[PDB]
């Protein structure tokens, strides 16, 4: 089955048209959504005005296992300011594989979200720099969790390698602070290079789904006191596997 798919930016992002999200989508549609997701890293559905809290949660269960919630859902989180580049929850070992985020109230101006393609960012590194990234490990922390992840993760479905960095990174293991800072700045600078990102301007009823294994994202905080309300379901992810087959591991509480 071929969905009606319209790429947004050149290296990440696609709008999918003609699909009404619901718990009742057939297997072919769900499979084609999962494929578009792995390929485009973040996908968008507009005009999902029929999707309510329960229906978002039921749709999400088709994609994976959902992990103070919106009444009465079990898993639906309300957010109403993440203006830092990050991959969700990387201070834990098995961080989410995806989120499904719906716009409930969208500011008339401002309020965008930006995603970065961390697999494209890895691939564009000159070979000796990829080889270096293949060997590095970083400590990610919420400061109380600390987890050591490889800097390069081999995606469990696509096999594409992706940089695992972002705001939760405390330091690159085995380096002085200064070296850690330079090396992070180089690799993270490839992630957020404009060519590797797509920016979405939200309208009420927009839903975005992103592959948290191969992206980072940033919520633009330019909308002042204009209300902004989004609702999110997050899907359980796997323990990252590095290029040499080694696994992430939690090192503190
Ligand atoms: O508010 C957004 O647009 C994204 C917020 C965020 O980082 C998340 O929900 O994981
Ligand atoms: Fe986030």
């Amino acid at each position: 089955l071929e969905l009606d798919v319209h790429p947004v930016a050149g290296r990440i992002g696609a709008e999918i048209r003609g699909v009404k999200l619901s718990p009742d989508l057939d297997a072919a549609t769900v499979e084609a959504i999962q494929a578009a997701l792995v390929r485009h890293k973040v996908i968008f559905f507009r005009g999902q005005t029929h999707l309510d809290d329960q229906s978002q949660e039921g749709f999400a269960k088709l994609l994976g296992e959902p992990v103070p919630v919106v009444d009465g859902t079990r898993y639906l989180l309300q957010l109403d300011r993440a203006n830092s580049w990050h991959t969700d929850v990387t201070f834990v070992e098995a961080y989410p594989k995806a989120s499904i985020l719906r716009s409930v109230v969208a500011p008339a101006s401002g309020g965008d979200t930006v995603w970065a393609n961390t697999a494209a960012a890895y691939q564009e590194l000159p070979e000796p720099l990829r080889e270096l990234a293949d060997k590095l490990w970083a400590v990610h922390s919420n400061e109380v969790y600390e987890t050591e992840h490889p800097v390069v993760r081999v995606h469990p479905i696509s096999g594409e390698r992706a940089l695992q960095l972002g705001h939760f990174v405390k330091r690159i293991k085995g380096y002085s602070l200064a070296d850690s800072q330079h090396l992070f700045a180089v690799l993270q600078g490839h992630v957020t290079r404009l060519e590797n990102t797509v920016r979405w301007r939200w309208e009420a009823g927009d839903v975005a789904i992103w592959d948290n294994r191969a992206t980072q994202h940033y919520a633009v905080d330019d909308y002042g006191t204009q209300p902004r309300i989004v609702r999110r379901v997050t899907l359980a992810g796997e323990v990252p596997v590095g290029v040499d087959g080694q696994l992430s591991r939690t090192t503190r509480k």
